């Protein structure tokens, strides 16, 4: 099953900076992730325009936000384009090694961590709140994989045999002990209404 | 040489709204276009990571801004991924038909035209200043094309036999009579310093 890779050295600094820096405006991790879903959904819609059967694996394009106080996870599910195992290994389809240089350069010269998405490494903002992020994803041209890391230098990539999903990506956020506010329905509706009000796909906040 | 297509009916409304609406903060067309370059450069860098020879058609990734008071054009040149003729026909690789619905919905309910990029139809902001936009583009898997429209319902797509470019996209903006401020070096440096200060590729403002 499991393979264990090392984060590129600059990404590992990024994550460390994100875990360590005192910084109180954490709610943005959501914007970043929903806004990744949105991009993922854009692409499958772009692709469907010319091949309408690429949409065979789900004809409806949406984001669901699924809280679970018990398991202590927030899960964002979308039915976008998905990634290949190769994409997941290559920094979740980002240009991370260079976005971290840009971002890094930006931080000591003014910028604050909210600006992270502007460098296309918005994903790692996940680590403002999650002590463990598992990314489950299915692309049309591949098996369903699972990506996982609790940070500290290395991530993992098993092919997944959990619940098939047809197409999209699913980010389970195993939340930090003191970060459980982002499982409260009040708080999530707030953050989405504040920061993701212009996302052109429906966003369904599940209720427990 | 030339083929003549019709804008999808909703895009044609978009452009008409952009030409007609009284709206004084026009300088944003630049942000939109440079920020399209940036995305185009991201992709060829993403692609080079796994195939480093895709970069054979230019190993350096950048944006040049080239003013010409004489011809009355502003030209933005980048060496990003480029588009296929199929991409250019399909709304310059956007999901325009739906981004215009989202945008449209947003406008009557608060939003102003600066928010256009958030709907992935930021290109048309070009028509806040250009009376004619010509897009010249070369992808690795195709000939160099030219896209053109002065709006009014229809655009054009010739294969291009002007100056080869290796790889990227080039948007010549044939500027409106009273919109020549965006050929002044003062003004362009301003708009870029204000709105495109965090673009992770060099931006070279040519001098006349
Ligand atoms: C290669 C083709 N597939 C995709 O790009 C894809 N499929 O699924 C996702 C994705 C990624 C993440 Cl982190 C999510 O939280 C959700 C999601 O759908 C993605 C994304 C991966 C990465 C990114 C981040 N960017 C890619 C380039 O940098 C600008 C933003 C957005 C979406
Ligand atoms: C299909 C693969 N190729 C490309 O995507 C590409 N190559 O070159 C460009 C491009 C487009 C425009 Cl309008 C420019 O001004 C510059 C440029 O490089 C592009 C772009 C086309 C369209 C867009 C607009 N978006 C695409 C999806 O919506 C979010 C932003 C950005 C870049």
């Amino acid at each position: 099953e499991v393979e264990t890779f090392a984060f590129q050295a600059e990404i590992a600094q990024l994550m460390s900076l994100i875990i360590n820096t005192f910084y109180s405006n954490k709610e943005i991790f959501l914007r970043e992730l929903i806004s990744n879903s949105s991009d993922a959904l854009d692409k499958i819609r772009y692709e469907s325009l010319t091949d309408p059967s690429k949409l065979d694996s789900g004809k409806e394009l949406h984001i669901n936000l699924i809280p679970n106080k018990q398991d202590r996870t927030l899960t964002i599910v979308d039915t976008g384009i998905g990634m290949t195992k190769a994409d997941l290994i290559n920094n979740l389809g980002t240009i991370a090694k260079s976005g971290t240089k840009a971002f890094m350069e930006a931080l000591q010269a003014g910028a604050d961590i909210s600006m992270i998405g502007q460098f296309g490494v918005g994903f790692y903002s996940a680590y403002l709140v999650a002590e463990k992020v598992t990314v489950i994803t299915k692309h049309n041209d591949d098996e369903q994989y699972a990506w996982e890391s609790s940070a500290g230098g290395s991530f993992t990539v098993r092919t997944d045999t959990g619940e098939p999903m047809g197409r999209g990506t699913k980010v389970i956020l195993h939340l930090k002990e003191d970060q459980t506010e982002y499982l409260e329905e009040r708080r999530i509706k707030e953050i989405v209404k504040k920061h993701s009000q212009f996302i052109g796909y429906p966003i369904t906040l599940f209720v427990e």
